[PDB]
DNA sequence: CCCC
DNA sequence: CCCC
DNA sequence: CCCC
């Protein structure tokens, strides 16, 4: 099989370890063995003008799903939300509220129908690909997730001399290592099978980096860089 | 403690990764210090003519592990379902209706109790034995689980020269490993404390394996064989 | 952050692995890189003559967590109940029903704030030091359940000889290691990110102790120690 | 809600 | 409830 | 539904 998803992770975080912003949005293609993705495209949301409430990073994943999708022509593309494998093509309010999923849940979705329904439709029309709400179930959504984390630390090693120290919330259970030319992201559960990421990055000098867990955020590890 | 535990796993998958049938019934005697199991039977099942919707699973799984109770003589027999420990031969409606399982669980167990029920009280009136549904709160029945994935893969080492190419998927964050002579298997998830099977087999010549993730079932591992 | 935090845990058990009562209550001072703990406070109970009912845990826990919080000054004391991280002094009726918990736990707790509420409203307007039900989310209640493991294991060792032989059964997924002089507790979850505990002890001799997985509860472990 |  |  |  060969899948593109998309996921967005990564958060800044104040000295309280609450999160500010989202910063990555990273769709990936995976093919066998499924373990990673060598092929994967980045946009950088800004942090420090982020809507938490909002939803924009789903409407930004579907979108860097497709671009990617149009070039590499995957068998499926996975978004990145728990809805029993549903097609975004496929979603009106009549199959919204028909899922078993909270209420609020369905709230949620019957805004984002009006664009992203029509989008995936004209998409599956053109490629005949189709665009599935999966979430968590998904390997491909979860090494996206992994490289959300990767470009959230590549993010904070291109920007930490203009802020002179950053707090980057990493997603679930998952490490980094920074060699000489790149950063290298693994998940930290062993049920996932060795799942990995790897993006190459120039190092800037003069700073120093930590890794260790978020207090108030159990399995959760926290990014920390200064000058 | 001497437990008796019987689960059904390992299913054929096409190569949309969609699972075709089950595979392997497996009852294991489990003894301190509970890690393994030295003594054990299996009930191959035919994937190809295999009811997914149907739970013939379980009916194989309590006659297996009552032949192997009259071997063995345990404590306990533990059976694969997640009833909060209710002993079988207890089962009636009202107590049924009265578990905090979901609407089609408790249907579906109404159903199970016309059969299992008296099988569960004949079975204790003769040996003593209680037969209680605890499940996921099990370590034998994990360690039969592990056994289920050890004897699919040992099935598809059977059976791979006929059908030149099989996907199974193994039971859930588990690994195997092939030796010379014998079958390994290792949950994958270090909090289980150290959980393995191990079957003596004769391994077929000039067949490659590969064992990956199942990109559309986290956690859960594919064994891929061809010749 | 400097975070204080108590967690109840270990338990003496019965040879079918039934809990009698437990054992060490731990408050623990968690600070950078929030791994471990220098410096924590013990409170044994009488597992012998202990009510498995009642909630006497978190009354001894809240307690313990504040008198090393008077002495320590933290930044915020955390509580072992996952209530979303609600403040102890801002728990009435209204609040507690208006809580996304069970309707067991809205029960337990609206008894619980009859003395812990009024407790913790008089120690937040001395100290300013809010305590905040946080339970399963905090790290340093974590590690404070770690250190309540360790601590058990210390139980058993200084009452071993009296009793000639204990089965102790450890918090979830955690494993400890004796040394000459110390006990070493170290969770089994990777995804934690390598939390631990360490406390100095005397090994008495003539002792054999080995640790294995409670064949009915999964992913918990038994420490049995014999003369 | 907690405990194994 | 189970299966991947 | 997602985010840490």
């Amino acid at each position: 099989m060969r899948i593109v998803a998309a996921d967005t992770g990564g958060a800044v975080l104040d000295e309280s370890f609450q999160p500010v912003g989202l910063i990555a949005t990273v769709a990936v293609l995976v093919e066998k063995p499924y373990k990673t993705s060598k092929r994967f495209l980045v946009k950088y949301a800004d942090p420090y003008n982020y809507d938490l409430s909002g939803r924009q990073a789903i409407r930004d994943e579907i979108e860097l799903a497709i671009e990617l999708a149009r070039e590499v022509s995957p068998d499926v593309i996975h978004l990145n939300s728990t809805l029993g494998g549903i097609e975004v093509r496929k979603l009106d309010e009549s199959t919204i509220d028909a899922l078993q999923i909270s209420d609020r849940g369905k709230e949620i979705w019957k805004e984002l129908s009006k664009d992203l329904q029509p989008l995936a439709k004209k998409f599956w029309e053109e490629t005949g690909i189709e665009i599935i709400a999966i979430g968590k179930s998904s390997v491909p959504v979860r090494i996206a997730e992994i490289y959300a984390g990767i470009f959230s630390v590549k993010w904070a090693l291109d920007n930490v001399k203009e802020k002179g120290g950053l707090l980057v919330g990493l997603p679930r259970y998952m490490e980094v290592e920074i060699k000489k030319d790149k950063i290298i992201g693994k998940s930290l559960d062993p049920r996932e099978g060795g799942l990995y990421g790897e993006v190459k990055t120039e190092v800037p000098q003069g700073i120093k980096w930590e890794l260790y867990p978020n207090p108030l955020v159990r399995r959760f590890m926290v990014f920390e860089i200064t000058s």
